[PDB]
């Protein structure tokens, strides 16, 4: 077999030229474009590539360089002083930060309606309740990965394999939003190969190249890759072995070139969205 | 044949326990915990209310005529919020035709929301980290601990994706280590599920909507369902003599999970008073 791909890389292509259409015509209509701010506390790429893809839809983006000697209080009131700054549309902060700031307590002080990222409890708290705002990135771009490539979902036996707060979880309920039977696994599974197997639909999210065979994977399933594991030489490889998983599936979207491009698009989305439905 | 999950009994000991808590609070020179109910209009209160007097807390009822705009409702639940006497509110619904419920509900403090459905509140178990619960999951995972059920590895199948049960009850069993899978109106060959779920928690409202031949031998069944009959009874979503001969465990109906949703509100306010107002 020979899985068609799901080229992710072109797809994010198409939604950021979506998104700059639109923020040509904000400005055409004497709007202001939207705005981003970045907060990084102390010292420690994606942050640099991101800005770029901001670059090319049009955004304007400022990032916040705070010492490492930074208290809690004063970048709680940084973040109070973006929450009113009405031409920020989406915040972000950057971790890990300082040791003694309670990480938490930061990041739920962001708005809801500049969390861009998706993963303030309340955003997370609609999207379960079916009532979603802002969304996490990394689950709606695989959303919108199915909607492009006119992949029904409704009744798709869904199988994500890992938990994290940063993609299973979240996947899981933006999956059932969207019709799919949806199976969560983790470290307690037991023969997780019995879930993949009858999985239409596989979510892999657990961070360790080539975890999952080919073997296992149902014939025409539907493969989404969200590994990004580094290795030695530099290169990046998935959580599924893509050779031998292509002659199984239908679909299967490759690493580098899949979801990652997709995460990027759905931040650039949902400043957009933030800034033309929650502030302008 | 199967063992009885006797949430009766288990509801009364919870009930109890709260009780016995509030009385050492008292001999320790510290307030009751308090419970405000506001009823907008007319249209299950007289007996929580009831619960709460079981328990020692006070209770605050608010009955607002029909005629109460949204700005005063919203004025009220403000007032609440600032009562450091109150530690849970309660908005019943329906409520008048011309005011917005979800801004109302969302109005309301998350550290206050014993019911716990507020987003933020529903956000924080999604990722696993929760704060005040929903009620019903939440009192079903207080029956499997009370019975001594291991869940860490166990295939749990939710029969249901609602709001107010089965979405957040996936979010209850992955941080119990399950397996989790939720079916819904879509799911294909519901049956395959239900034979592998050793944790099969049903939740549709349709009485004998799994017969009960489908029930994986020795699984745990928890039945959701309040279902009023034609000849005056009150049966579950399983048929339940056909599902005892298969079951390890089971819940019966009436006498199962109802008094647990009761309870663990119950349960709710005592824990936001103690954890989030009035710690020590
Ligand atoms: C374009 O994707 C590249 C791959 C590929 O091309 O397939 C890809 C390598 C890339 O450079 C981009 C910019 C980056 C991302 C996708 C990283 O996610 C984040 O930055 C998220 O915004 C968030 O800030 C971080 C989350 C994790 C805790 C750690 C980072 C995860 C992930 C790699
Ligand atoms: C003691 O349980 C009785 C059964 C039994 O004995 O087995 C049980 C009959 C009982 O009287 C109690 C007071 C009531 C509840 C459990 C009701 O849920 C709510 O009120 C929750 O607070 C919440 O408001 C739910 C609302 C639903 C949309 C509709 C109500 C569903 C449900 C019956």
């Amino acid at each position: 077999g020979a899985a068609k791909i799901i080229d992710g890389k072109t797809i994010a292509q198409q939604v950021r030229s979506e998104v700059a259409q639109k923020v040509q015509a904000r400005i055409a209509a004497g709007l202001r474009a939207p705005g981003l701010a970045v907060v990084l506390v102390g010292s420690n790429i994606y942050v640099a590539s991101k800005r770029k893809a901001c670059e090319e839809v049009g955004f304007v983006s400022r990032s916040y360089d705070l010492p490492e000697t930074t208290s809690e209080a004063e970048l709680l009131e940084l973040i109070d002083t973006l929450n009113a700054d009405n031409t920020i549309d989406g915040i972000l902060v950057q971790l890990p930060l300082p040791a003694g700031i309670d990480n938490v307590k930061v990041l739920e002080r962001i708005h809801p309606d500049k969390d861009v990222d998706g993963f303030h409890p309340y955003n997370v708290g609609r999207l379960c309740q079916r009532a979603p705002r802002l969304r996490p990135c990394t689950p709606r771009g695989i959303v919108t990965l199915l909607e492009r490539y006119n992949i029904d979902t409704f009744g798709l036996n869904a199988v994500v394999i890992g938990a994290s707060n940063i993609v299973g979880r979240p996947m899981s309920m933006e999956l059932l939003l969207a019709g799919c039977t949806t199976t969560v696994t983790h470290r307690f599974t037991k023969n997780l190969r019995h879930h993949v197997e009858n999985a239409d639909l596989l979510i892999v999210a657990v961070g360790k190249p080539g975890f999952i065979p080919g073997d296992w994977i149902k014939e025409g399933a539907i493969v989404i890759d969200v590994g990004i594991n580094r290795l030695e030489n530099g290169k990046v490889v998935g959580d599924v072995v893509f050779e031998d998983a292509a002659k199984r599936a239908s679909y299967i979207t490759p690493v580098p070139g899949g979801v990652g491009p997709m995460t990027v698009a759905t931040l650039i989305e949902n400043t957009l969205q933030a800034c033309v439905e929650y502030h302008d």
